């Protein structure tokens, strides 16, 4: 009964995993860097307390259905005793060079009932022949090892990220490849299919794999999300984030992000494990937007996931269970006339979530829908409160969840406005999510939790919005866990065009160490799109830290 491209059985089961974990752990875990350069010393790999069973337990307790593990990241250090390199745990002090992290994690996923997956970085900064054909054969030999010796692999991840320069066996060169042709993916893809016929291939930047990136690391996919791409030709950013309405291939998007600002463990980020409200936001913008959530939990130098991350994951899984515990549509009278479905609760009913699912076994069909609630005898249009322009009511696909201000309503109407073919709605749901407040245990809410906060480097932090903003003040809170990167001087810029621009500040945080209270920066209202905070000397370290920041508006 189909309509446009349809997913394979593998792609259906993957989609139903809903959330699974990423785990990043490499030599740069020990150098406090997001990337390793390729000459990090394997002697660094010496955790005091490694336990892959803890990783699996933590992930399972956050509601993850599997784990994708960095068997090898960009620096090229291998987490399993490959036959093809010495740059691996064969030559680390951990278990006297006799350990295999891929094995222990595979076993632990098995023990905890989690699916297991591997990330094998195509870009390799250690290998002397990177960018030459000999590295391609090395890559495949290693991939053969991972898909032969560790049981069932649910996904294989080929990062598109490439920074050009690396140690490269001592050459210290910057090397350029043609990403469309260098890795020779088709021969590699055949091997994957042969060794692991149930495995889904994620790739970005070249030959289409079974899954696609969503074009950002922030943890969202488009409010419009077609699980389609075309098989051939270049993929624009817009196609990653929103998919392609008439794409000739089912290539569903995977929403990847970290539970911390960085992918790897950093001590200064222990205070910034994303809050419950931020993760719920990500949930609604991944699982709630026809995607899966790939949430990264990094391993600390001691070989364990940090307890902050663990506690937050549990609070997250708990809240998701609470929001969706009671489908209010279940007791209601539901009927469909034409393109209109009315859920009649029979009495005034309080809710703030709507959920629809298409039966995507038969493809993705809905292009546009409407939501109305009958409030005091009058129909009122609802919209997606998480979408800034438009009502956000376009595609549905695997699952679409719509948040809106809580209403007290006797009926809700769901209308399929536009569709490719006759829609097959497999499920409809209505729910009352509880208030997200700071005092929820382990929620970790901060004033900055849902600001788009990132750094450029350790003098400078930046904030930005989607729309343009009239900013009347800015506040800085020093770190309260430890004082390592406390900011003493500060200068603060605003901007409308990303060109850094205009200066608000010049100051000095007074007695900020012996008195870590909120610091307020005074300035005339600026219209701005971006803020820019400079650390002008850092009290005890090399990366500026903060407890929290607040941006006030008109
Ligand atoms: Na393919
Ligand atoms: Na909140």
């Amino acid at each position: 009964e189909p309509c446009g491209p349809v997913p394979t059985e593998n792609q259906l089961r993957w989609q139903d995993m809903e959330m699974y974990a990423f785990i990043h752990y490499s030599l740069n875990t020990y150098t406090d860097e997001e990337w390793g350069y390729g000459n990090e010393d394997p002697q660094l790999f010496n955790p005091s307390s490694l336990d892959c069973r803890q990783w699996a337990r933590v992930c399972k307790q956050a509601g993850m259905r599997g784990i994708i593990f960095t068997a090898k990241h960009h620096c090229g250090f291998c987490m399993w005793p490959s036959a093809y390199t010495e740059y691996s745990v064969k030559n680390s002090p951990w278990k006297n060079g006799k350990g295999d992290v891929v094995r222990e994690l595979a076993d632990a996923c098995r023990e905890e009932g989690l699916k297991f997956a591997v990330y094998l970085s195509p870009w390799d900064r250690n290998h002397p022949a990177y960018g030459q054909p000999a590295y391609v054969a090395y890559f495949r030999n290693q991939l053969r090892e991972l898909l032969t010796n560790y049981g069932e692999i649910f996904e294989v991840w080929f990062d598109g990220a490439n920074g050009g320069d690396g140690w490269y066996g001592g050459a210290n060169e910057t090397r350029k490849i043609d990403r469309t042709t260098y890795y020779q993916w088709p021969e590699t893809y055949k091997m994957i299919r042969q060794l692991q016929p149930n495995c889904l291939i994620w790739n970005d930047g070249s030959d289409r794999g079974d899954l696609r990136w969503v074009g950002t690391e922030a943890g969202n996919v488009g409010e419009t999300n077609w699980s389609l791409l075309n098989h051939d030709g270049e993929v624009e950013w817009h196609m990653l984030h929103y998919g392609l309405e008439n794409g000739d291939s089912w290539v569903p998007g995977e929403t990847n992000t970290s539970i911390r600002p960085g992918w790897f463990y950093h001590d200064t980020e222990n205070e910034h494990v994303k809050s419950l409200s931020k993760l719920m936001d990500t949930y609604y913008k991944s699982v709630g937007r026809n995607s899966t959530l790939l949430l990264n939990f990094p391993i600390a130098p001691n070989g364990r996931i940090h307890p902050n991350d663990s506690l937050r994951g549990i609070a997250f899984k708990k809240m998701i269970g609470e929001v969706f515990r009671k489908n209010l549509a279940e007791k209601a009278r539901t009927q469909t006339k034409g393109d209109e479905t009315v859920i009649d609760f029979g009495k005034p009913t309080t809710f703030n979530r709507f959920l629809a699912e298409e039966d995507i076994r038969y493809g993705q069909r809905v292009k546009k829908f409407l939501l109305e609630a009958e409030i005091n005898g009058q129909w009122q249009q609802l919209k997606d409160a998480l979408v800034e322009n438009g009502d956000g009511l376009t595609t549905i696909g695997h699952r679409r969840i719509i948040c809106f201000p809580t209403v007290n309503a006797t009926k809700l109407r769901f209308t399929v406005v536009n569709t490719k073919c006759e829609p097959f709605i497999k499920k409809l749901g209505v729910y009352l999510a509880p208030e997200l407040t700071a005092d929820i245990p382990d929620a970790g809410e901060k004033k900055s939790s849902n600001l788009h906060l990132f750094f450029s480097s350790p003098t400078q932090m930046m904030i930005d919005w989607e729309t343009e903003q009239t900013i009347t003040s800015f506040r800085y809170l020093p770190p309260q866990e430890s004082k390592d990167g406390t900011v003493t001087h500060y200068t603060l810029w605003a901007s409308t065009d990303w060109s850094n621009w205009t200066k608000l500040a010049s100051g000095e945080f007074s007695n900020v160490v012996n008195n870590p209270i909120w610091q307020t920066i005074k300035f005339q209202p600026v219209r701005a799109k971006i803020l820019k905070l400079d650390a002008d000397r850092l009290a005890t370290g090399n990366r500026m830290a903060y407890g929290d920041v607040e941006v006030n508006l008109k």
